[PDB]
Parts: structure tokens; sequence; C-alpha cells
């Protein structure tokens, strides 16, 4: 069964022993080095089209949240950027730190952010989401930073309902939600290949990380910590630090949509 986790016994360390593609090639996530990432003239705008984004619910899983949307038919989708096709939205997540000093994932110049935002999409070309991630392109993962700072009003209704999903395997009906609610003004953005961040790890992402980060209060993110990765009525392991360090670049480039 799946035990990998983010303790000191099941953490990220441990992985590669039952997911061995985590000492893979492209790997994620990485640090984001500024000034080497390159401007790509050669990249198309992107394209972030969540008008008719439906959300159905929250799911504790364990690992992090999942507000998940439904995804039987184009409601809401990502293109362009580096993007052949069209890549449509099933879930966001979050990771995020015990401090407000650590919890991303992808580090900005060796910076770690208190947590990172993960819209996740699948490429249509591949028809459902567990066919897509057997493919090098059949993912697009939108990553926003997290600082402290003022209150982000689009994240109060995540906050708000975390209170009744603590414990693993809990879910709680979640309609109506709008996920624009959770972007910063910019879509500025890196990209580069890589990996989804936990395992099983599989290498089917095309990562896009925007520069600009949104701000939510100490209190939203406070309320991320109250968590607990444990199920209802197990001694309590509050759900903090979340997150995959950076892994090698090895061979990749990261290209930037700006300047
Ligand atoms: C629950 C616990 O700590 N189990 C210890 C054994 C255990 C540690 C790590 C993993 S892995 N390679 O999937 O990350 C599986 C099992
Ligand atoms: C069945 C299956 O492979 N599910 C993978 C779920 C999964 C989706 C996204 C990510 S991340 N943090 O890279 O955005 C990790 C895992
Ligand atoms: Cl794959
Ligand atoms: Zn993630």
């Amino acid at each position: 069964s799946h035990h990998w986790g983010y303790g000191k016994h099941n953490g990220p360390e441990h992985w590669h022993k039952d997911f061995p593609i985590a000492k893979g090639e492209r790997q994620s996530p990485v640090d984001i080095d500024t000034h080497t990432a390159k401007y790509d003239p050669s990249l198309k705008p992107l394209s972030v089209s969540y008008d008719q984004a439906t959300s159905l619910r929250i799911l504790n899983n364990g690992h992090a949240f999942n507000v998940e949307f439904d995804d039987s038919q184009d409601k809401a989708v990502l293109k362009g950027g580096p993007l052949d096709g069209t890549y449509r939205l099933i879930q966001f997540h979050f990771h995020w730190g015990s401090l407000d000093g650590q919890g991303s994932e992808h580090t900005v110049d060796k910076k770690k952010y208190a947590a990172e935002l993960h819209l996740v999409h699948w490429n249509t070309k591949y028809g459902d989401f567990g066919k897509a991630v057997q493919q090098p392109d059949g993912l697009a993962v939108l990553g926003i930073f997290l600082k402290v700072g003022s209150a982000k009003p689009g994240l109060q209704k995540v906050v708000d309902v975390l209170d009744s999903i603590k414990t693993k395997g809990k879910s709680a009906d979640f309609t109506n939600f709008d996920p624009r609610g959770l972007l910063p003004e910019s879509l500025d953005y890196w990209t580069y290949p890589g990996s989804l961040t936990t395992p099983p790890l599989l290498e089917c992402v095309t990562w896009i990380v925007l520069k600009e980060p949104i701000s939510v209060s100490s209190e939203q993110v406070l309320k991320f910590r109250k968590l607990n990765f444990n199920g209802e009525g197990e001694p309590e392991e509050l759900m903090v630090d979340n997150w995959r360090p950076a892994q090698p670049l090895k061979n990749r480039q990261i290209k930037a949509s700006f300047k």
C-alpha cells in the first residue's frame, strides 16, 4: 500500500525506494535561477479560461487538500504559452510550511515562499487524466507562490471549509468556487518540463510558474496548518511541510515569458 509522506521516516529522501523515477532526468520541483532563465520570444500568449469553471468538492487526501472540478467538458482550460493544444482543469491544491519562511516547492533564486498553489490540468488529446499521466506532455500545472501579507479575499471560502475536512479522507461539497480569485495580476511566467512533485512522480508535466506571488494573510495560512495528515481518531499530526525540496535540473532549460 502507499505509505509515503513528509515525515522523517517516509518523506522525500525515502520516495525513490518505491518510486525509482524520483532520481529521474526531469523531476520537480526545481530552483528557478532567474538570471539563467532565458526569455523566449517563441512562447505564445498564455490563456487561462476559467469563466465556466465548475467546482464540486474539497477533499483532504492525507497529503494536501484538493478542490475538485467537473472536467467532463471543456469548462476551464489552459492554453497558449508553451502548450500545444487544450488542457482541462481537474483540481487545485497547495503545499505549505510549518512557518512562513518555508512551504513552497519551487524556489526563486533559492527563496522559499510560505506556500505554493498548483492548478492541475490534463491534455484533452489523451481523453482522461489517467491516460494523460502516462504521456510526456500529459499535464500542465500552473504554479503560484503565496507570501504572507494582506489577505486574499478569493481564498477565504477555501479557508472557511477546512474546519470540515480536518482529517484524511474527509470531503465536503464545494460548489460555485471561482479559482480566478487565486491568481495574481500578471501572467508573466517561467516554464520547464518536469514531473509530479508527489509519488508516483511521473514525468508528465509542463510546469508554468507565475513570477508574481499572491499575498495571503497570516491568519489564512495558519488555518492551513490546522489540517491533519492523519485520519479521524488517530494521533494528531499537523499537515505542515507537505513540500518536496528542489531537485537537480539535469539537462533542462527554464524559459521566461517576459523581459
Ligand atoms: C508510515 C511510515 O513511516 N512507513 C515507513 C515505511 C515506508 C517508508 C517510505 C516509503 S516510500 N518509498 O513509499 O516513500 C514506504 C514505506
Ligand atoms: C493517479 C495519479 O497519478 N495522481 C497524481 C495526482 C497528482 C497531481 C498533481 C501533483 S503536483 N503537486 O505535481 O501538482 C501531484 C500528484
Ligand atoms: Cl508518464
Ligand atoms: Zn502540488
